[PDB]
């Protein structure tokens, strides 16, 4: 049932949603990242400084070695490790038992993060992302082969320490506003989404469409940031540096270096510029837009000061609409239909004069140009 599942999302300010899980018989407790940019379930199995729990596999009356092994690089740190499979279940998810894969982890680099409070990561992406090989069956798709959840899940990440719900297998109409607008998923690798134009306070960044997505945009609630590809990010900082220029900053902080701070209750929202992406459509022709304001991008670092951390940042690895880009929305991974949807979220942060929004329809001629092949 729903409501069981609404707020079982934790997490510290600028360290990862996760949800609760155990592995094993007896099960084991232990708190997942949940990673909408991979495809392999993987916990903590060896003590690390970092970690206050970890899986013990001999321990589990159910675990089965596979006598193989496995490595997974993300952007930002990485892990090996060992594969196996056991029983797996969610407290506050749907009420089933599965048997999945689970990679031990047995070192890494750079993965877990001091004082977050997660053991593991799960990635809900598909298969083809899969390590070693698409071969290695992703939590989700074992989830829907072994049970009647439906191939659906949905994510209202809260910021504004950290919390939120990840519905499993459905939509909870009490947790967003307005209505869904909808956004194919290009290609069941990562969650990849084509966007067609962006604005910054209603000014058309106006280039072309195929650099937004150079050389793809996923859709992911393991990175931070909104990460934008070289040239888009260079356009995008010299508009919002343009419109703030009534204060000083340091340029290290436009590269994610240092803070800003401001006499606390005095941050100047204003003459920070809302962001519209616009995503394709449905039909024809036709996008919607959803737009951010500065409270989403300036994420509050913790004095009687308000310090806040740039949270766009360039890539080489094309645009990732990051935890910035979904707290502000209700975001629903239509895995059945091929889709992805945003609504408003219940929990959406304040602008005392400006709203997080998304609208639409839109036309937009030659949307299909917009993908880079
Ligand atoms: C297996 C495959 C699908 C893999 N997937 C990914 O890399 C996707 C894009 C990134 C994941 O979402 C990956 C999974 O998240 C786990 C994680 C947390 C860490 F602290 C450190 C890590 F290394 C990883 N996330 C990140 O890489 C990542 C995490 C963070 C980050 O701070 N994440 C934390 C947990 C967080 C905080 C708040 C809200 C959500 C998440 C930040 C970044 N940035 C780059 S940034 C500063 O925001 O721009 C990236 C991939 O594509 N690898 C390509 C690759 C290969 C070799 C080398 C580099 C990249």
């Amino acid at each position: 049932s729903f409501v069981e599942m609404v707020d079982n999302l934790r997490g510290k300010s600028g360290q990862g949603y996760y949800v609760e899980m155990t592995v094993g018989s007896p099960p084991q407790t232990l708190n997942i990242l949940v990673d909408t940019g991979s495809s392999n379930f993987a916990v903590g199995a060896a003590p690390h400084p970092f970690l206050h729990r970890y899986y013990q596999r001999q321990l589990s009356s159910t675990y089965r070695d596979l006598r193989k092994g496995v490595y997974v690089p993300y952007t930002q740190g990485k892990w090996e490790g060992e594969l196996g499979t056991d029983l797996v279940s969610i407290p506050h998810g749907p009420n089933v038992t599965v048997r999945a894969n689970i990679a031990a982890i047995t070192e890494s680099d750079k993965f877990f993060i001091n004082g977050s409070n997660w053991e593991g990561i799960l990635g809900l992406a598909y298969a083809e992302i899969a390590r070693p090989d698409d071969s290695l069956e992703p939590f989700f798709d074992s989830l829907v082969k072994q049970t009647h959840v439906p191939n659906l899940f949905s994510l209202q990440l809260c910021g504004a320490s950290v919390g939120g719900s990840m519905i499993i297998g459905g939509i909870d109409h009490s947790l967003y506003t307005g209505s869904l607008w909808y956004t194919p998923i290009r290609r069941e690798w990562y969650y990849e989404v084509i966007i067609v134009r962006v604005e910054i306070n209603g000014q058309d960044l106006k280039m072309d469409c195929k650099e937004y997505n150079y050389d793809k945009s996923i859709v992911d609630s393991g990175t931070t940031n909104l990460r934008l590809p070289k040239k888009v990010f260079e356009a995008a900082v010299k508009s919002i540096k343009a419109a703030s220029s009534t204060e000083k900053f340091p340029d290290g902080f436009w590269l994610g270096e240092q803070l800003v701070c401001w006499q606390a209750g005095t941050t100047p929202w204003n003459i920070f510029p809302v962001i519209s992406l616009y995503l394709m459509g449905e039909v024809t022709n036709q996008s919607f837009r959803i737009t951010i304001l500065p409270q989403q991008y300036l994420r509050p670092v913790e004095s009687q000061d308000d310090c806040y951390k740039f949270a766009i940042s360039q890539s080489s690895t094309g645009t990732v609409m990051g935890a910035v880009i979904m707290e502000g929305f209700y975001v629903v991974f239509d895995r059945a239909r091929k889709r992805i949807g945003f609504a408003v979220s219940a929990c959406h942060v304040h602008d005392e004069f400006r709203t997080a929004a998304v609208e639409g329809p839109f036309v937009t001629l030659d949307m299909e140009d917009c993908g880079y092949n």
